[PDB]
């Protein structure tokens, strides 16, 4: 299930659809950017990436602004788990409507608890990696703590130690990082832009075990970038011009979009249009989406092609999903499956069977109910 409650007041009420709003569209244009970026390799063009990436940090921006005194939600669920308890107990808490939000279709909890009915599927995503402006945890995790201020509005604001020179951040304020952060971030140091199941496949860990709780007390990459953000004093004249700057911004952004759109389709890219195709757009990821994933499942974890379609298929192409999900429902939705294939797929279960000697069950519900 999906689901949260609006329990703030109606002045705040309007203030969060505002903001969601602006962040749906803000989300749209980098569908729209990337529709035309996998239209040909001359598109795939450093103008057209700019202008993808600015939309990845206006729809950053927005999403740090949902939820600014974190208490105009309740009762957020995600997926089944209800993330106001988890948030309430992280030594830093923080808003669960902007803890979902950095969860895949995490959106959807907000969708329902303002009423958005405006465009339908009113997606705002914030997990882009392989061309996310900013290194890519840092950006997720600035979303989490509403960094408005720290997050860019355009490309050419983003600092390099937010970026390819991350490490500069990190060093710059005086954190401390354990072995397991160590060996994640020599792997980010030779490419920041790796995504995090490809890093946990080299260091032979989970997912989990690599982003850790974005709380400064875990250990992982959310982590240690938590234990980065806490320590930047808020600078809320940044956030003002950020706020005041960036609406306008996003409305230049889709002129952009329309001029520049013309030099590859016929049929130029209109806001209205992006509207009117928002399904079939979608559609589209969807299809790549699992296409990479079932190639993923059977050169990188060995998967027979049959299983990987399958799973590729009951999981919407997301690998971490497939990784972190009980072997018990892996099987149900892919009665084929084998069990050295879900271990080889989910280290977790892995590392319960092999290491610590339980059965499929007592790793399972350990999967669930961590």
């Amino acid at each position: 299930v999906y689901d949260a409650e609006f329990v703030g007041s109606e002045r705040e009420f309007e203030e969060e659809r505002e903001t969601f709003l602006k962040g749906v569209k803000a989300y749209d244009g980098v569908l729209a950017t990337r529709y035309l970026m996998e239209r040909s390799s001359s598109a795939k063009d450093e103008e057209l990436l700019e202008l993808h990436q600015n939309f990845i940090l206006l729809t950053g921006s927005y999403a740090c602004s949902i939820d600014p005194t974190e208490d105009r939600y309740q009762n957020v669920i995600v997926r089944g788990v209800n993330f106001d308890e988890r948030v309430q107990r992280l030594s830093t808490g923080g808003s669960p409507a902007r803890y979902a939000i950095v969860y895949r279709r995490g959106w959807r909890a907000i969708a329902k608890a303002l009423d958005i009915d405006e465009e339908d599927v009113p997606a705002i995503e914030v997990r882009a990696v392989k061309r996310n402006p900013l290194q890519p945890a840092l950006y997720r995790i600035l979303v989490r703590y509403g960094r408005v201020d720290l997050m860019p509005v355009t490309v050419d604001e983003v600092p390099p130690e937010m970026a390819g020179e991350f490490e500069r951040l990190i060093e710059r304020y005086d954190v401390p990082i354990d072995e397991k952060e160590e060996r994640i971030l020599e792997i980010l140091r030779e490419n920041p832009w790796t995504p995090h199941d490809e890093i946990a496949r080299r260091l032979g860990l989970s997912v989990s075990e690599v982003e850790g709780e974005k709380d400064p007390e875990s250990s992982g990459i959310y982590s240690l970038w938590s234990r980065v953000v806490v320590n930047i004093e808020y600078d809320e004249r940044t956030a003002k011009r950020h706020v005041k700057r960036r609406d306008r911004l996003l409305e230049e952004l889709y002129e952009h979009l329309e001029e520049l759109s013309e030099r590859y389709l016929r049929h130029p890219l209109t806001r209205r249009w992006i509207v009117e195709h928002k399904r079939d757009i979608m559609r589209r990821y969807l299809e790549q989406r699992i296409v990479e994933c079932a190639l993923k499942l059977q050169d990188r974890y060995g998967i027979r092609e049959d299983v990987a379609l399958c799973l590729a298929r009951a999981f919407d192409g997301s690998i971490s999903m497939i990784a972190t999900t009980p072997y018990r429902t892996l099987k149900d939705v892919c009665p084929d499956l084998t069990l050295e294939e879900a271990k080889s797929v989910n280290r977790t279960l892995a590392t319960l069977i092999d290491e610590h000697g339980l059965s499929p069950d007592a790793a399972d519900e350990l999967i669930e109910h961590f």
